[PDB]
Parts: structure tokens; sequence; C-alpha cells
């Protein structure tokens, strides 16, 4: 109908619900599912679907052997009903590539795949299911994006690209594009070091991104982007909740303008609702691995250096692999405010369960509730056992 | 376009004709079909479908291994095109959760969940297939509701659930809800002493429910609800022909205030037309488990504590296995009246099978006719020496 | 949109196109298809699709052993896209039973089921996707009906039935529906003296069905309908040109009003078009089994007790096996005339190939050209070798 | 709602971006995946859709054994969604046969497929999913056509059909079809000496289809058409740079008005976009078989007889199997110009990998950039051992 505009600010977060969850390797021992990771979910006026990067090859399929690898030529950002699994016949393929993004404007969805070998890929910017736009790639490292949703104000949408190193200063960028075409694109400035998958989210004209900072930082970078100004600015989360894995421990005081330093080069896909006292951080509950999940609420984490938890919730048991996670939310729901909603990418397969020879996921999302609701735990809920 | 309104009486139900049946566990021992349980039927002004929770697995999947149980995090409300069993394919899931209830208001659709730990549940509902409101556990002991279609008048659709204890007093409310959103709720009041699992229909502005009574009645507790003044009543079905499952031997007479005694602990989720001499009432053959199912004719047995039945049609032979029964009926049908229609759910596999590992079902649905049809019996079909 | 209306009369029929064939039993020898048989096609304004009383089970899957039967509690008229197969997730039940026949009125569809046992089966007529009326067995002896296409004009769809006996004289009423609703019946009338499984088709506000006797007739009766007086007359075939199965070696001169003696209680679901010099019959090659299926033009077949053929197409070899055999049009199609058409079903399993437990068919179609095409020959295609 | 009519010129070709790949064949070892061959890609104005020639069985299916013949009953043209693979349930068979082509006007499709034995082939014109004309085999040699899209003006819509030897003069004729009737006919004229399977594309109304010269030609020969007019001339690619498959090495000069001689009786579809200096020619990069794949830009191929390459891109490495490729524009996109696109099939299983007794295929398609993007190599991607 028309470009939808950021007009409502988020609702207040008291606890988490469950929203969909596609129980995909459990289903998938069984019957045609595809072998995926680096889901997202991300809504249409009229329905809300999950979207993964698929690897051409169902998870029982011979070709599941080596999965683990991140680009090959057989992978695309496919799509499918929520709370589905991605099967063979119920996936729709958005483009081809290893690295995405996708957003629906209000009008129609734009959609981004990047591919090619690591020294020449491409970025192909789709709208209305058709390519309309091609980005070469501008240091010859791997370009890259978010692996999760974009978000659009009046038919502006930007992304964040990275491109050169994922351990040293790289190239980011934030492209700012309407209707498929290229309105304008900066450089990264502020105070984050480097940029890796950036969850964003909007509310009230303002987009807000949750990145990775590959090359130092255990605290995340955000992104904070003006839509219409196509302006942004960069810095960390202050607090000392620090919430990229692997990560130190907590500190009682973190860092406002430089990466917490403690682990170099490795990270993992993440995000948060920087929302004053109504703000709320994901992350894994090992500092080691991708193991477990919860969200904690820490009133002003993005400005307060000595923020610490006054609630949380359990998401996945540090018992359970968890994997990726970003943010979404319905901005087309009724109401007056908008409801904050997550992914948790549950990882099955190598390099932690390395008796089966593939790498997959499943999908949990929860949306937030202003009520203060009992929590139960998601764990993906396969037996890989029975895939041996 | 504009609210249903319960406008018409029921039809008058002189015999029963088949309806639907999917035969999924005969097809699924080559197919991808979901295992389930809980099963029902519910309409939409332009579709009638199938309906259950689905336990995340096919049933020749390795994880179908232990779907006897009722509440995991891999359970889901889904919904699938009517007769066709629930494929891993065709399955639309409503939400997540191990209780639901669903129904249209003539607008869109309102689907229930319920999901959590026993001591920590919550119930969220969805309307126009979005996130709308949640309800957290009141007594802390498994929040459940009807496993069968809510009825709407109006834009009002109530819903039963009961939270607490299973043998002994609970707490019961009647959510009234609009848009997705409480409008009210009030306490169960009247003579009933427990419910669970209300099957429920609506006539004349005025919606009749036939429940479970868990703790110590053999005969069905009935409640009914006025959507327009937002308030209820409740006793039990006054016939001495008991509908629950195990029961003792039907009596002379029966009870209008006050659980049938004999078996306590235990039941079936049921239901029943309670209509003046147009009084239908199901059960299953057997007194000691769920095993057949019949339709019997009992002419005002909601208030005569003598009426016996004066006609019936078998459904399933008392040779074959059933399980719950809910009623549902197409409000947006063409004609003058009602057509009462239910569904009897054909339980296979364990506990009474206990040579699989795994415990699904089949459905079977039929609605009223003015004539006086000949009868046939409806089993499941499959052959369970074929799964081993 | 309106009622359509029998308004053109037939084109010149000079050869058979190709229009629709499945492969069903060679695909689904390694995919979900589901065991079928009395299939046939039948049109929407805007689509037209296969369809068949499936078994309720996969070809592969173990259930399929048994398949030779033809009523059981696990049948339904299923309908799919046209030239895809019967597979469990393409398949779309339209009714549950083991006899049927179905017909678009230019609004919507009416579907007829029958189901129960041999003495007390009942047919529901659905409308529009719903139950709409029900009518009891008469003779309480296997109630049937076509196993194609009805026809309508003007909202009213007449249809055959037959109950009682099939090696003796039976019940056959001809019923008139609008709506689903019955407008009146007569008794079968004429000097056809048994009617089984009538092929129709309409053109100039006249319905023509070409039907089987099953008691004493290789030549076939033929039962022609006024749908504007809700009148009909039935003789047979006059042609010496015998066209049912089993039957004798074809006269010089055939029989008019009675039944052609030499094969007994036994026969094939067939049709033809009966069209003064434009006249074309369908028959087995076979005269002793449902082998090979061949196209013979007749002129004046039904009124010229000497008629022979002028011209003719081979569909099927001999060395294939074939089976039911039905009419049907597109009545929504350009043009100035209707194009007719029909379906041959090509059996495969039991009783000719008893390798296998299981009897299934695929199905191929053609539709007339005013071209003089060349002819190929279209067997079902399957290896029964593959599955032993 | 109107007809497309060829407005636009091409957009320039400075790179080719990914557009599509299904990776069937990877898939296909572990799912539901048709077997086919003779692929391509076509749209509509609300969709593109992958196109191909069925086998009418699975790969895994044992009736996969023997694919590698090119005509069979239990062929037929299907399409599915973009990327997805051919599999049993997502394929929607648009017609019957051995050969294929397919078009939008604007306003509704038209599908033609050739079926018969080799002598007695005949052709099927569907024209808004309806059979509307027949046209029968000419020279009673395999009646063959494009195996790709026709382009539309207008609603007329031309054809190029092939009838007679395939090893010397054969009778080749541009049919003119306008809602799916013929409005004229031409033979074959000009210079071009033998036609075989026409690759086509529209811009600024006139049609340009490289098509294949089995008889002697190893450069491609070329059919310009005026559908206003209704007229055509034919000549060769004048360029050195051969283009057929097998073929000789590349001279310093080509030929305009003959075949190039130096191989016989042999050749593969293939395409070019003939447009000045923005001129790109597609050719597998082996000279003697069906391998790799390639782009290179050859300013004024058409016309000048020692044109060169000036700039390419690898599609398919050497070391991989390709096969037929073709041209299709989704002439409904937004912007100015036609953006060019092709597919390349990338044949798997025999003749070449004969240790499986199958042959199917998987697709890759790419459009132009005015970018200079890097470029990837796409191969099938499937380990033949797998199926072993
Ligand atoms: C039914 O449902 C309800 C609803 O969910 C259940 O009630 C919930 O219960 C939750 C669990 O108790 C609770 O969550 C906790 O909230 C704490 C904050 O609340 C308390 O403090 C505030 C502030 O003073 C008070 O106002 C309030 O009243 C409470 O006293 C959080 O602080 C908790 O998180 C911390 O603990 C968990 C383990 O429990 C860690 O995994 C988590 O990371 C937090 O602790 C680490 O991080 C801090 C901050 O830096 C460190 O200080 C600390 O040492 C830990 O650090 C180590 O661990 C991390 C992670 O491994 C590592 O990185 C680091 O390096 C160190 O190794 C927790 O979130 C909910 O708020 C509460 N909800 C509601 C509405 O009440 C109820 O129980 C359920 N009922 C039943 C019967 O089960
Ligand atoms: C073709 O189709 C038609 C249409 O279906 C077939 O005709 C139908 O035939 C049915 C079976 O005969 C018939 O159903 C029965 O109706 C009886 C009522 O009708 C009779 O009584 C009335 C009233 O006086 C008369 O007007 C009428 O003319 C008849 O005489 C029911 O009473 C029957 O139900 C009872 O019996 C069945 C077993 O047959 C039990 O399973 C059922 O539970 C009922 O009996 C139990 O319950 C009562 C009530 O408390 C007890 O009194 C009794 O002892 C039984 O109790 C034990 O069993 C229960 C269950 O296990 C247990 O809980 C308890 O503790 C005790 O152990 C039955 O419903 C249809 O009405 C009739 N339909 C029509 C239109 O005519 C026709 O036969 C078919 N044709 C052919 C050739 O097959
Ligand atoms: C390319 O394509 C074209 C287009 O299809 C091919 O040309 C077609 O060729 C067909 C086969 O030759 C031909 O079909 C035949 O037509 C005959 C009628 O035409 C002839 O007679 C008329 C009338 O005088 C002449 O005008 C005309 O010019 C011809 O001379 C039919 O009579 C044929 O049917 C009979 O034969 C077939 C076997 O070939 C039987 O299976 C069939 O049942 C018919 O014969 C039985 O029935 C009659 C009638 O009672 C009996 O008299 C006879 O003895 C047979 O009876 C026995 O068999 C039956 C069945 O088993 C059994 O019930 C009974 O008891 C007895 O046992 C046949 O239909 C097409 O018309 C012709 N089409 C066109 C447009 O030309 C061309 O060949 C192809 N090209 C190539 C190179 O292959
Ligand atoms: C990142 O991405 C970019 C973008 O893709 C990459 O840059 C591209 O690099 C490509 C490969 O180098 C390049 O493609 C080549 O372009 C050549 C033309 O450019 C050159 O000449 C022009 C004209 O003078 C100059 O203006 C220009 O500056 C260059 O100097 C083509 O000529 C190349 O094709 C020929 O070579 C390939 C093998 O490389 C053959 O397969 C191909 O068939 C061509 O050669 C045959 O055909 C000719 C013509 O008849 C014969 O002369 C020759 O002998 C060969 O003939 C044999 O082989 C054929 C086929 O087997 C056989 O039939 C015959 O009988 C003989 O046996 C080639 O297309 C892109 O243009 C370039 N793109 C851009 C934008 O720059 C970059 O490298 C990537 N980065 C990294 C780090 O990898
Ligand atoms: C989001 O904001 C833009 C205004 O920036 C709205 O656009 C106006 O919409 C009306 C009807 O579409 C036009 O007549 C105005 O010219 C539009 N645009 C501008 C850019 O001035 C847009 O409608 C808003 N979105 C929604 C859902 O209300
Ligand atoms: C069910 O009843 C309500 C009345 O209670 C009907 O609502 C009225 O509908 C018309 C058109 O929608 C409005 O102009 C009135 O204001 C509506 N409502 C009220 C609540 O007064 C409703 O239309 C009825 N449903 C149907 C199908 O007729
Ligand atoms: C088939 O015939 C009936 C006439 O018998 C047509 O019905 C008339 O249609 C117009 C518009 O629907 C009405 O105003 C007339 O009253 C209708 N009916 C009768 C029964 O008189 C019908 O429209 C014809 N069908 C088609 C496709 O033209
Ligand atoms: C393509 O060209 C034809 C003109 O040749 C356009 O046709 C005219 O369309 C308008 C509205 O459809 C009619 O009133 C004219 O009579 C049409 N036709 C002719 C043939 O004169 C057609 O609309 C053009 N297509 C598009 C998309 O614009
Ligand atoms: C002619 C109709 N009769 C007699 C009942 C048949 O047995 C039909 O025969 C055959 C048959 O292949 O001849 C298949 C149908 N499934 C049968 N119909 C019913 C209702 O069973
Ligand atoms: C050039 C067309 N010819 C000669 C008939 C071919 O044999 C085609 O070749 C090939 C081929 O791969 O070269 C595949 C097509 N399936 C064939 N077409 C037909 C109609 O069989
Ligand atoms: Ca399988
Ligand atoms: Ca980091
Ligand atoms: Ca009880
Ligand atoms: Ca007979
Ligand atoms: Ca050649």
């Amino acid at each position: 109908r028309d470009f939808n505009n950021l007009t409502k600010g988020l609702c207040t977060i008291n606890s988490w619900h469950i929203y969909g969850k596609d129980n995909a390797v459990r289903i998938g021992e069984d019957s045609d599912v595809l072998v995926t990771r680096e889901p997202y979910v991300s809504c249409d006026p009229d329905e809300c679907r999950f979207y993964a990067l698929s690897q051409g090859t169902t998870i029982r399929g011979k070709h599941s052997n080596g999965t683990i690898h991140d680009r090959s030529q057989y992978r695309a950002l496919i799509s499918w009903p929520l709370s589905s699994p991605p099967t063979v016949y119920n996936s729709r393929v958005e483009c081809i590539g290893w690295s995405s993004t996708s957003c629906h404007d209000g009008k129609t969805r734009m959609s981004i795949c990047i591919s090619g070998p690591n020294n020449n890929a491409s970025a192909v910017i789709w709208y209305n299911r058709r390519p309309v736009t091609e980005i070469n790639t501008w240091a010859r490292n791997i370009l890259r994006t978010q692996e999760s949703e974009c978000v659009c104000h009046n038919g502006v949408c930007p992304v964040v690209f990275t491109d050169g190193s994922a351990t040293g200063p790289a190239e980011t960028r934030i492209y700012y594009f309407k209707e498929g075409k290229i309105l304008k694109w900066e450089p990264l400035a502020g105070t984050a070091k480097h940029i890796e998958e950036c969850s964003c989210y909007g509310e009230r004209a303002e987009i807000t991104c949750t990145c990775r900072d590959n090359w130092q930082g255990s605290n995340r970078p955000v992104i904070r982007i003006d839509p219409v100004a196509m302006t942004h600015t960069s810095q960390y989360i202050c607090s000392p909740v620090l919430t990229d894995n692997p990560r130190p421990n907590d500190p009682t005081v973190g860092k406002c303008n430089d990466p917490y330093p403690g682990n170099n080069n490795n990270g993992v896909k993440g995000f948060s609702y920087l929302d004053g006292v109504n703000t709320w951080l994901g992350r894994t509950i090992s500092i080691a691995s991708r193991s477990g999940y919860e969200m904690l609420k820490v009133p002003n984490a993005l400005t307060d250096d000595k923020s610490k938890p006054t609630q949380g919730q359990t998401i996945v048991l540090n018992t359970d692999w968890s994997g990726y996670s970003g943010s979404f939310m319905d901005y087309w729901a009724e109401g007056e405010c908008y409801r904050a909603c997550f992914y948790v990418e549950l990882i099955r397969g190598r390099p932690k369960e390395d008796k089966v020879w593939w790498t997959s996921n499943s999908i949990v999302s929860m949306c937030s509730s202003t009520e203060f609701l009992g929590q139960w735990d998601w764990p993906d809920g396969a037996k890989i056992e029975y895939f041996l």
C-alpha cells in the first residue's frame, strides 16, 4: 500500500512468550528437510516467515556431508511458513548466495544475496522478486552482510555490509536502498572498531543495530541509523554484562567506545533492544562456546558502564546448543507499540557434535509480553544418535 | 466481513453422515505424517480444517519414540486441509504449545496455545495470525484448555481453562475474548465440581460446553455460557446414560448436580448436543477403556435424571480404538439451522498397543442428517504389525 | 458467476490429441503416491483436474496390500492438478466414500460420495464444499453412482444411481439436483435393462450418458436426459460394433432396444459421443479382458443397427492394460463448440498382475481435434518387476 | 492486462550476476525430484519459473533407468518455482510431450508440446491452460521445436519448428500464433542451411533467435523475426569465435552465410545476444564435448567475420558438465531496458557418467549487470558416487 514508517516506540518488555519453533532437525531425521544455518525471521504486512541459508541438500541426504563449510555455490536464501521446517517442498528461494538480508518496506520485499569466491564476491539486490542492483566486492575479502532482517522507513531500507579482514580493521559500509536502488552509502563512523552481522530493529524513526566485533570486542558494537537524514553513529554497549561469545567473565565496569579485551578473532551474531530502562540483552550462557541462551534486562545498558541485570529469562539451557540470534518485529501488527522479537539458531552437528558429518540447525523465536510470564527452556530436541 | 452471530437453532438430528476421515496412521506408515493427538475440527467462513497437537516428529521417524508423553517443547497446534493427513508439508502451525483451542469469529481466527513446565505455564492468544494477549498460570499446575474449538458470537469468543489439580478441586475460569483481548473472566460457578477439556457449540445466542470431570464424575459437566451478558452456569447431564470413560455401568437414575460416583481421577474428552428431544450423547462403548464409539439419542438428557436412549448409531466398533471426541459446526453453511458435527480421535500406539514406541491417532468426523441413514463403522484402519 | 448452460454443439472429431497423463504408477514406485482406481477428469471454470477414489494408502506402503477390494472405510474421492500424480501432499479430498460423481455448475461444484456396508449405504451430496443433502439406500444392495463427472445446465445437474443387483434387474434412478438439493427424481425408463456407471456429456441442452449393462448386454445402454423438462429416455447403441468388455465378437447387426447377448454379469465403465456422423465409440481392443483401447468413428452408431467404423485411432496397445473410461469436456473453454474429451484408466496390479499385492492405476486422457493427427499409443509405463 | 510489446532495447551487459540455481541432482539424491532434461526459464508478468521436460520418474526411482532416451510417452513439459528443484509435489504440468516451448504474451501463457512416434508426431498449442490448436507432422520425421521460451509482441508469438532430417536439409517453419491460433506460417528463408532448437529474445519490436545447425555448421544460425510484418531472415553469426559443440578450433575468420565446416551431424542448443558492441556469445569451453561454459563479449559478432572477444566470464569450469543453454528475459521488470538472461543445463549421468543408468540435469541461470562483477563458477555440485 504505502511505505511503512517507524512511528511507534517499543512495547514494555516484562517477559518473553514463545512465538515460533520449527523442530527442523527432529523432523528432518525422517523427512525432506534442507540443511541450513544463519537463519532469521522476517514479516510482510500479511505474513511472518522463517528464513535461512540452505546448503542445497537434505539432512539425511549424502550431500549433507561437509555442510560445516560456509560458502559454496549450492547455498541460497530461502523462506518458508512460520514454524514449519525448511523442506525441499515448502522452501521458497529468495536468491542465490552464502550471505544475506531481507526486509519488507510496506509495499514489497527487498532481499540481498552475496555470492562469489573470497576475493571476487558480489551482492545482488532484489526488490519485488526481481534483480535490480548489483554491488561488487570493494575489499576483495568475503563481502558479507547482516544474516538477519534489515529495516525500512518510508521506503529507505539501510543495510550494513563488511568487506575485508575478520581479524583486523575492515571496510564496513552502510547502504541506504529505496526500491532496491542505491540512494547513498557511507563508510562506518563512530567508535566501533569492527562490524560483523548486524542485528537490527526500528522504533520512532530510528534504526538500531547490535553487531559483532569479531576482531577484539566481547562487548557488542551498536550502529544507530537515521534513515531520513541517512546518517549513523557507532559505539559499543557500555555494560559490563558482556554479550559476545566466546568472551571473558563479566567485569564490574564495561567499555563505551572500545572493544572490551580478552578474546580475539571470534564471536557470534547476537542482538539487543536498547531502550532506557526497557533494555534487554541476549547472550549465550557459556562464555566459552555457543551453548545455552538467556535474556537479561539491563537498564540503560548502552550508556551506563556499570549496568548489571535487574531481571532475566532463560531461553536455552547451558546444556543445549545455541548459535546465532537476531532481532525482528512485526511492524504491521495492531496496537500502539512494536513488540520486540528475536530468534536463536540452535546449531546441531559439526563442530561440536562430530559423530555426524553435517552441520545444520533448527529455530526457536520469542516476542515480548507486558505480563511477567513463567519461563521454559527451548532446546532443538533431536537425538544425534538417531542420525548415526 | 462482520462478526458471525449464533442466530440459528440446531437442525434435527435423525442420523449422522460421514464428513471427514484422514486415515493418517494408515497413510503415515509410508509417508511424512506428523505424530499427533488431541485433534479437532474447526471452520472458517470459507474452509473447514482438521487441527491437532503435533509431536514435532513423523510417525516413522526415530523421534516418534516417546510420543505417549503429553507436554514437551516440540508440540504445536497445527491445522491442515479437511480429510488430508497431517503431513510435514501441508501442516500449518497456528502456535506453539501442548494444550489449545481455536475459533473463527467471522472476521478472523483466534488460536490459543499454552506452553511451559507444569508449575509455570502460560497461554498466548493469537488473533489474525499474530500474538496479542498472554495469560500466566494462576494455580501453577498445568494451565490447560479445551483441546477443541471455541465459539464466537458478535466478536466474543469465550474459552474455558483449568489450572490446578486433575484429581481434586481446581481453578477453572471462563475467559471472554474479543479480537484476542480479554474483555472479562469469571471463576467457574454452578454445581460442576471439576472441569477439563470443554467441548462447545453455539445456537440461538447460547454456547453449550460438555466437559470432563476428571476428579469424581462419570456423568459429564455442562457449562452454558451467555456470550452477551458474559455469564454462565454449570451442572451435570442428569441422564443415567453415563458418558465419561472409564465409568461404572449405567444406573436407572442419574445425577443433575453432583458427579455420579464410581470412577475417580480419570476420564476422556467428550461432548453432546443438548437440545430437548433433539438431544444426542456420544460415548465410548467400553466402560473400561477408549474403545469403540457410539451416538445415542437421549431426549432431554440434560434435565431428565431417568432419560434413556430412544435411537442410536455406532460410529466405531468396540473392537477398535477410539479416544477424544468434540463438537464443531460450520456456522457459515447455507440453510436455516446449524448442522451439529463431531470428531472422534482414533488413538493408535501406546499405551494399548505397546509393540510400537509411539502414540498417535487418525480422525473420523460426522455431521447430522435429517434423514435416517444406514450406519457403518469407521475404524482407524492401520495394521500395527506393519510398523514393527 | 452465472450457471453454465449447454449452448454449443460438439466440435467435429477428426482425431484425438493428448490432453493429460500422470504416469502415477511409474512415479509412485519412488514417491508418496496414493493407490487409486475409478478415476475421471472434471473442469471448473478456471481449472481442469484429475479425480479418483483413493484407497487411503500409498502404493509402496504396506497397506497397499489388499487394494483390489472395492469398498472400505478408507476410500475417498480426491482431486489433484491435471497430469500430476495423486500424491499424499497434493490430493484434495472432496468427500468420503467408495463410489462418486462430481461436476461444476458454473457457480460452484457438486460432489457426491456414497459410503456404507452393502445393505446400508448412503449418498451425501456436497455443494460449495459443504454437505447439503443425504439419500439413503433404497434397494439395500450397494447404492452406487457414475464414477465419472455429471453435467449441469442452468443449475440442474442430473446424476444416475443404481441400487440393487448387478446381475439381475435393479433400481436405477435419475436425480436432478440444483445447489445440492433434490429438485426431483425419476425411475429409469426406456428399453435399457440394466444401468451401471454412466459416462455423460452435454451439448445443446441435452445430456447423453453411455453406461454399462452389467447383467446381459455387451452393447452399451444410453440415457439421454432433458435437464430442463427433467425427463429422460433410454435405449442401447444400435451398432454391431460392441463396446462393453468382456464381450462376444462383433456381429453384422446390433440391437437397438435389448442387450446384445453373449456375456453375462460383467462389464466395464465406458463411453461414447453420439452425434450423427460425428459419432465416436471407445472400447478395449480385447473382447476378453481390459486390455488395450481404441476409438472408432461409427457414423450414426446410436440409431443404425448395421453401422460399422469409418475411421479409428488406437489409444492403448492390446499388449497394455486399460480399464474404465469416461467422458468430460471443458464447458468453459473459448470457441463455438464443445471439444469432446475422455480418459482411460490404466489398471496395474491385481488381478492381472498378481506378483504384487496391490491394485492401482494411472490416467491418460485425450480430447478431439478437427485435424487428422498422427496417432501414438499411451501405456501406463511402469515395470511391475521394480515393485517386487 | 494488455499484450506486452517489445518497446525497450537491451541493457548494456558489462557482466553476469547469478539469478537462479536449483541444485536439483544434489537435492534429488535424497528427495522426490523428477528426472528431467531440456530445461529453460520463462516469466509471467508476476512470476519467473523454471521449465523442463520431465521423464515421468524420480532420479532415485527404479524407472530412472533408461532416461538417456529422448522421446517416450512418459515425458511432459513441467514448470516449478524459480530455483526450487522439479519435485513430484511442486511441478506443474503444462502439457504432454517430448519437445516444447512456452511464452507469456502479457495476458496469458501459450505452451506447445509435441508428442508422437518419429513418423507421426503432432504439436498441440495450449493457451490459458487449454488446448486450442493442433499441427500434424509435415515431414514425418520427429516434428520438434525450440526447447526454450518463445517471445510475443502485441499478441503475436512466433515459434520455430523443424520437421525432417537432423543430418541433412529439413523443413523448418516459422509459425505466428496469437491466442494460440495460427495467424500465418512461413518456410525458413535466408542463408541458414539447417535449424534446430532456436533460442530467442526480443527487443525494440524485433525477435532474434540463435539456433543450432546440426547438419554442417559449428557457427550458429540466426533467425531475426519481425512479429508485426510476420516476416523473417536468416544467416549465421559471422564471427570466427565458433559457438556450437562439438566444433573445430576457432579460425581467424568466420562465415556469414554458410555453415563453418569441420563437424557434421551434431551440436548443442545454445544462444547469444546480438546487439552491436553490446554482443555476448555463450559456448561450452570444450570444443569436443558439453563441458564447461563461458560468456564472451564479441562486439558485432553477427556481422563482422573477424570479430574476436574483448571481455568474458566463465560460468562453468571445463572440468564440469554443461549442456543446453538458452535465452529468456523478464519483459515485465521495472526500468528502461530489458536485462538479458540465460540458463545453462548441467547434465549429469549418461552418456558421460555411465556408472549410473540415468541422465538428468540441474539448472543455473544468470542475467546481465551494468557493473563489472567478479566471477565464480557454478557447477551442478552432485557426487555421482553417492548414487551408486
Ligand atoms: C517461573 O517463572 C518466572 C519467570 O521467569 C521465574 O522467575 C525468574 O527467575 C529467574 C531466575 O531466577 C530470574 O532471572 C534472574 O534475574 C536476576 C536478577 O534479579 C535479581 O536481582 C535483581 C537486582 O538486584 C533484584 O531486583 C531481583 O529481585 C533479584 O534478586 C539475574 O541477575 C539472573 O542472571 C544472573 O544469573 C544467571 C544464573 O541464574 C546467569 O546465567 C546470568 O548471566 C546472571 O548472572 C551472571 O551475570 C551477572 C552480571 O554480570 C554476574 O554478576 C553473575 O555472577 C553471573 O556471572 C557469571 O555468569 C555469566 C553467565 O554464565 C558469565 O558470563 C559471567 O562471566 C559469570 O561467570 C537471572 O536472570 C527472573 O528475573 C525471574 N523473573 C521474574 C518475573 O521474577 C520463576 O523462578 C519460575 N518459577 C519456578 C518455580 O521455577
Ligand atoms: C441400517 O441402518 C440403520 C440405521 O442405523 C440400523 O438401525 C439402527 O439400529 C441400531 C442398532 O439396533 C439402533 O440403535 C439402538 O437404538 C436403541 C434404541 O431403540 C430401541 O428402543 C427405543 C426405545 O424404547 C424404541 O423406540 C426403538 O424402536 C428400539 O426398540 C438403543 O437403546 C441402542 O443402544 C443400546 O444398545 C447398544 C447395543 O446395541 C449399546 O451399545 C448402547 O449403549 C445402548 O444400551 C446400553 O445402554 C442402555 C442405557 O443405559 C442400557 O440399558 C443397556 O443395557 C446397555 O447398557 C450396557 O451397555 C453400555 C454400553 O456398553 C454400558 O455403558 C452399560 O453400563 C451396560 O453395560 C442402540 O443405539 C438405531 O436406533 C437404529 N436406527 C434407526 C433409524 O432405526 C439398521 O439396523 C441397519 N440395518 C442393518 C440390516 O444392519
Ligand atoms: C499416422 O497416423 C494416422 C492417424 O491415426 C494413421 O492412420 C490411421 O490408421 C488407422 C489404422 O489403420 C486407421 O484406423 C482404422 O480405421 C478403419 C476404418 O478405415 C477403413 O475403412 C473405411 C471404411 O470402409 C475406409 O473409408 C477407409 O479408407 C479405410 O479403408 C477401422 O475399421 C479400423 O478398425 C478396425 O480394425 C482394428 C484393427 O486395425 C480393430 O482393432 C478395430 O476394432 C476395427 O476392426 C474390428 O471391428 C470391425 C467392426 O466390427 C470388424 O469388422 C473387424 O473384423 C475387427 O473385428 C475384430 O476386432 C475387434 C477388436 O478386437 C473385435 O471386437 C471383433 O470381435 C473382431 O475380433 C481402424 O480403426 C485410421 O482411421 C487412420 N486414420 C486416418 C486419419 O487415416 C497412420 O497409419 C499413421 N501412419 C503410420 C505410418 O503409422
Ligand atoms: C574477478 O572478476 C573479474 C571479472 O570476471 C575477473 O576479470 C576477468 O578475467 C577474465 C579472465 O581473464 C576475463 O576474460 C577473458 O577476457 C579476454 C578478453 O580480454 C583481453 O583482451 C582484450 C582484447 O584485446 C583486452 O581489451 C583486455 O584488456 C584483455 O587483454 C578473453 O579473450 C578471454 O577468452 C579467451 O580465453 C579463454 C581462456 O582464458 C578461453 O576459454 C576463451 O574461449 C577465449 O580464448 C579462446 O578463444 C579465442 C578467440 O577465438 C582464441 O583466440 C584463444 O586462443 C582461445 O581459443 C582456444 O580456446 C577456445 C575455448 O576452449 C577454443 O574454442 C579454441 O578453438 C582454442 O582452443 C577471457 O574471456 C574478463 O574479461 C575479465 N573481466 C573483467 C571485467 O575484467 C578477475 O580476474 C577476477 N579476479 C581474480 C583475482 O580472479
Ligand atoms: C509514511 O510516510 C510518507 C510521508 O513521508 C507517507 O507518504 C504520503 O502518502 C500519501 C498517500 O500515499 C501521498 O499523497 C503523499 O505524497 C505521500 N508521501 C510523501 C513521501 O510525502 C506514507 O503514506 C506513510 N506511510 C503510511 C503507511 O502512512
Ligand atoms: C452480528 O451482530 C452485530 C450487531 O450486534 C452486527 O453489527 C452491526 O453491523 C453493521 C454493519 O457491520 C454496523 O453498521 C452496526 O453498527 C454493527 N454493530 C453493532 C455491534 O451494533 C453484525 O453485522 C452481525 N453480524 C452479521 C453477519 O450480520
Ligand atoms: C443460463 O441461463 C439462465 C437463464 O435461464 C441465465 O440466467 C439469467 O441471468 C441473468 C443474470 O444472471 C438474470 O438477471 C436472469 O434472471 C437469470 N435467470 C433466469 C433463470 O431467468 C444465465 O445467466 C445463463 N448463463 C449464462 C452463463 O449466461
Ligand atoms: C501494445 O500495443 C497495442 C497497440 O498495438 C496496445 O493496444 C491498445 O490498447 C488499448 C487499451 O488496451 C485499446 O483501446 C487499443 O485499441 C489497443 N490496441 C490496438 C491493437 O490498437 C496495447 O495496449 C500495448 N500494450 C501495452 C502494455 O501497452
Ligand atoms: C458395476 C458396479 N459394481 C457392482 C457393485 C462393481 O462392483 C464395480 O466394479 C468395479 C470393476 O472394476 O468392475 C469397480 C468398482 N469399484 C465397483 N463399484 C462398487 C460400488 O464396488
Ligand atoms: C536436434 C534435435 N534432435 C534431433 C531429433 C535431437 O535428437 C535432440 O537432441 C538432444 C541432445 O541432447 O542433443 C536432446 C533432445 N531431446 C533431442 N530432441 C528430440 C526431439 O529428440
Ligand atoms: Ca521417502
Ligand atoms: Ca568478539
Ligand atoms: Ca471422570
Ligand atoms: Ca455387460
Ligand atoms: Ca553443429
